[PDB]
């Protein structure tokens, strides 16, 4: 296939295309119409004349290199692109032999084809080889992570910070080169962010190294943490490294690294279903004493989590997954009904306890195989990967004859036969052409034998049998499992909405069973976003959920009338997408309800932790509430982290952003522990002030961090949707003073003063951070006199605060608190006023109706040559999809207008360009930086794949197998590029309101 992985092989290829791009087109008036020649053996020469380069870099590193894996290939590409050659000159002999020598004119089809089949291969090899001399220094470097583990020698740990020191010179630089070699996105966040892990974990390693430093001392205890945390590093460290090894693995736009990022969000998914399963237990051990508006919280929560399990998995027991959670909540919500006076009774509930509890178990049995469906399935294409590069190791055997080398043809082949044998729960009809496969490599097996006569050079063509022979293995793995996945919802807002939107998109024809499911998501944080509110709430969303998806699921139905759609399918599907519009905003107030309730207020806790640290532990009552303070801190990590991940869920931040709050979430979730637990070491640890001091900075350290979260949360939203809920958390919290005045209780009056120093700082922390992000400064002056305003009013409710609670029983003072109370609510919406954005119809037209109009929606003007472009984007989309449909005479305009494609796509770029420069804010430009590279290079790899596919056809004898191969390769980057290209369309309104 034609690769794109080095930007040589970009930089050498797209000078091949464009002097390609009007070879070809000689060939098939030449043979189709049998027009007159043009002048074309000195092009012919030219062309070679660009491979006169190449080939002499083609015939000099064969020279310079001993390499004979590198000798079984290149070279062998070093003589097809001469097969080509000759196939250059032979055409080019008989183009000089006569210019009608129509049957002698048929060579010229292979003159763009045979060199850009090589030259892909010629680039390959190179830049098979190009990384390996990468590849084995980082991973020495990982061989390097156990020289001081069982080493305790401080001057060795001292050669081995030399051993790191020309060691990073070696690990930093030709990666530094390698995030050059790229200046791609798509695989360089992957590089440069991995490049973040080896140098702020190399000295973190060399602390931990320090730390184990302090265990060459004795006595200590430290014997244990010493382990844990210096496997804990390495870890790390083998994890990022062994990623960019594999991303520097592959070759083109893939599919299992995305289901290898799918394994991790399974270990959040598996956790949060062992997370209130137990508190489930808890709910069953007394069902009788709950209300079930925030103790279904136990329970509703374990149901949700499950469905993302489904959405990790496929098949019709997917389709259980809906099945049970449109089922079994309703089995629950039922008997929550059954509570609104009681009269499900509790104690005749046995038979109704397990009906409700029914959906519980058996799907744990459900998410326990769905995560070993996919547990062994993405295992196994690494698996498969062992074996196809272990009988690299048969073919470099230099056994001439090899009567010795039966055994590795042998075992391998019952290794990769059984390996996907174990891929049999995949599909059950497909397992045949594996079969297919595995008979055809039987005998593949039996290939091996004519060139045991010693015979190591005529043993080329059947090594080229069963290179082909595992090169036909590739797909069918590659088919292994591209099918048994869903395409995932990609978890940020349109990406989970667009992969809902599409599935309305198209009833007759269907993905892998993909949309049944990418469809299911809206509806799963609908679920989520509905869950935790009390009573009447839950019900007002809830009717909006199981509702709006009953009108999703008439147009579930009509597959059955007829096929796919029904007479009536246009109706019910074209007040679908506005339905789902109602979801959409009722998820955001649901979303941004649950963050300004839990954070704002959160290390109020931590000062009771730190207060409760004062005062005595060694207390029966006074400790446990600090550990129930702490068992409130274990709270805030689910009601942070969890709405954190709805943040991530609804909230539109930017990429980076969703990763650096993803990130931070991480952060959130180890830290957390740590404090917790340093609090431990505190209540442990005898008197110790230094290490309570080393606690108060490791309180601190945690802090800073959730206030950068906080902070980062924050924009994880908009801050408008934020101070709605804050601005009535004051309003909820006001009023508290008015019993507090009612009754005698200062010190409840001033947990609500308290606590808007706990809302305020958060305030003062947003107006600062949007300053740095802002680039409209004369409007920023408003948001930096924000804080301003609110630095100087904290100060006297604080001096109030203690002033009223001397004496709650004083009017006047009474008031004072009042007349130093409502100025905040006079200041809190005050912040958000910067955040105020102020300063018959017809069934076969849909997937290219909805087509048209997903880009061409927003009603925009002034980037109508984004629109514009965008008009000819979704017409030769699906007009590729058509023409490579076509008949054999029309791969002229199947190049020609698809070489057209990326240079539109490349003024998408310029347009990606255009924003960029015009951006006036910091952080969403990031995004800009991430479309602004993704576009321009897999533009011209359209333009590359626009010719290979027209080299495909006009054969009409040709292996149409792997012609369909650039069928499919049109498929998948059309695929990536509609789906970046839209995005390209739509954020750039998402960017224009910042200026």
């Amino acid at each position: 296939m034609p690769v794109f992985h080095t930007r040589t092989i970009e930089s050498i290829l797209e000078p091949v295309a464009q002097q390609i791009s009007h070879l070809v087109i000689m060939h098939e008036e030449g043979e189709v119409d049998g027009k007159a020649i043009p002048d074309l053996t000195a092009p012919v020469a030219a062309v070679q004349a660009a491979v006169s380069n190449l080939v002499r870099v083609g015939k000099e590193t064969v020279q310079t290199t001993e390499d004979q894996i590198l000798k079984r290939d290149m070279p062998p590409a070093f003589i097809k692109v001469e097969n080509a050659c000759t196939k250059l000159v032979q055409a080019a002999q008989m183009l000089q032999s006569d210019p009608y020598s129509v049957p002698a004119r048929d060579y010229l089809i292979d003159g763009s084809r045979g060199i850009l089949s090589g030259t892909s291969d010629l680039l390959l090899t190179f830049d098979e080889a190009e990384v390996r001399k990468i590849i084995r220094v980082c991973k020495g470097i990982l061989e390097y992570l156990t020289v001081a583990e069982v080493v305790e020698t401080m001057e060795d740990l001292v050669t081995y910070t030399k051993n790191l020191g020309p060691g990073m010179t070696k690990m930093a630089k030709m990666i530094d080169e390698r995030q050059q070699e790229l200046t791609h996105q798509e695989h360089r966040v992957m590089l440069v962010n991995s490049m973040n892990t080896v140098k702020e974990l190399l000295p973190v390693l060399i602390s931990a190294m320090k730390i184990f430093v302090t265990t060459k001392n004795s006595k200590n205890q430290g014997i244990e943490e010493a382990l844990k945390n210096r496997n804990f590093t390495v870890e790390k460290m083998s994890a990022e490294i062994n990623e960019i090894i594999r991303v520097l693995q592959l070759t083109s736009w893939d599919e299992d690294a995305w289901a290898s990022k799918d394994t991790e969000a399974m270990k959040r998914a598996l956790a949060s279903i062992d997370s209130k399963l137990n508190q489930a237990k808890g709910w069953l051990r007394d069902p009788s004493a709950s209300p079930g508006d925030a103790g279904e919280q136990a329970i509703r929560q374990i149901l949700d989590e499950a469905g993302k399990v489904g959405e990790l998995c496929a098949g019709k027991e997917r389709r259980e997954i809906l099945g049970t959670c449109k089922m079994l909540g309703q089995m629950t919500d039922q008997v929550a009904d059954l509570r609104a006076r009681g009269q499900g009774s509790s104690p005749v509930a046995m038979q109704k306890a397990q009906q409700v509890s029914q959906g519980l178990d058996v799907l744990t049995a459900k998410v326990e195989n769905a995560a070993r469906k996919l547990e062994a399935m993405t295992n196994s294409k690494q698996s498969i990967a062992k074996k196809i590069d272990a009988a690299q190791n048969w073919l470099a055997d230099p056994n001439g004859g090899p009567e010795g080398e039966e055994q590795i043809r042998g075992a391998l082949a019952e290794a990769r036969k059984i390996a996907e044998l174990c891929d049999d729960p995949k599909e059950r009809d497909d397992i045949l052409r594996s079969l297919g496969e595995i008979s055809a490599l039987t005998s593949k097996l039996a290939d091996l034998r004519r060139q045991g006569k010693g015979d190591s050079p005529e043993a080329r063509a059947l090594a080229k049998q069963v290179a082909t022979a595992l090169q036909n293995l590739q797909t069918k793995t590659n088919r292994a499992v591209a099918n048994s996945r869903p395409a995932k919802a990609a978890v940020h807002l349109e990406g989970k909405i667009e992969q809902a939107q599409r599935w309305i998109d198209n009833p007759t024809v269907d993905d892998r069973g993909v949309g049944q499911a990418a469809i299911r998501g809206l509806v799963a944080e609908g679920h989520r976003l509905a869950n935790v509110m009390m009573g009447p709430y839950r019900q007002d969303l809830l009717a909006k959920c199981d509702r709006v998806d009953q009108l999703t699921a008439q147009l579930a139905d009509l597959a059955a009338r007829g096929e796919g759609e029904s007479p009536q399918a246009r109706a019910l599907a074209s007040q679908l997408q506005d339905s789902l519009k109602d979801l959409k905003a009722r998820m955001q107030e649901a979303m941004t309800q649950e963050v300004s309730d839990v954070f704002s207020d959160t290390t109020t806790p931590i000062k009771l932790l730190a207060v409760a640290a004062t005062a005595p532990p060694d207390a029966p009552n006074r400790e446990e509430v600090f550990d129930e303070r702490a068992a409130n801190f274990e709270n805030h990590s689910g009601k942070l982290g969890a709405t954190a991940e709805k943040a991530a869920a609804v909230g539109t931040a930017n990429k980076s952003t969703v990763e650096g709050i993803q990130a931070s979430v991480k952060t959130a979730r180890e830290l957390t522990p740590q404090v917790v637990s340093a609090a431990r070491i505190l209540l442990r640890n005898p008197g110790n002030q230094a290490a309570y001091e080393h606690f108060e900075t490791m309180k601190n350290q945690w802090i800073d961090n959730v206030e950068k979260m906080t902070g980062l949360v924050d924009e994880a939203i908009d801050t408008k949707s934020l101070l709605d809920a804050s601005e009535e958390a004051i309003k909820k919290d006001l009023d508290k003073c008015k019993v507090a005045m009612a009754n005698i209780q200062p010190q409840m009056l001033v947990a609500g003063a308290t606590s808007i120093a706990r809302r305020a700082n958060r305030i003062l922390l947003v107006a600062k951070r949007e300053v740095e992000n802002s680039e409209d400064p004369k409007f920023r002056e408003a948001v930096k006199a924000a804080s301003d305003e609110l630095s100087k009013t904290i100060s006297p409710m604080v001096m109030d605060a203690k002033a009223v609670a001397g004496n709650i029983s004083d009017p006047g003072l009474q008031k004072s608190f009042l007349d130093s109370g409502y100025r905040i609510l006079g200041a809190v919406a005050k912040v958000r006023e910067a955040f105020q954005p102020q300063e018959p119809v017809n069934q076969p037209i849909l997937a290219a109706a909805q087509s048209l109009h997903r880009e061409a929606t927003k009603w925009s003007s002034k980037g109508n040559d984004i629109i514009a472009a965008a008009k000819r984007m979704a017409l030769l989309m699906a007009e590729m999809s058509r023409l490579v449909r076509g008949g054999s005479g029309t791969k002229r305009a199947l190049i020609q207008c698809a070489k057209d494609i990326a240079k539109a796509s490349d003024e998408v770029t310029r347009l990606a360009k255009e924003v960029a420069k015009q951006c006036t804010d910091k952080r969403i430009r990031t995004n800009l930086l991430q479309v602004c590279e993704r576009i321009p290079t897999i533009s011209t790899q359209l333009k590359i794949l626009s010719t290979v596919k027209a080299t495909m056809l006009g054969r009409t004898n040709i292996s149409d197998e792997e012609s369909e191969q650039a069928t499919e390769m049109l498929v998948h980057n059309a695929q990536n590029l509609m789906q970046s290209v839209k995005e390209t369309v739509r954020e750039a309104e998402a960017a224009s309101i910042k200026i």
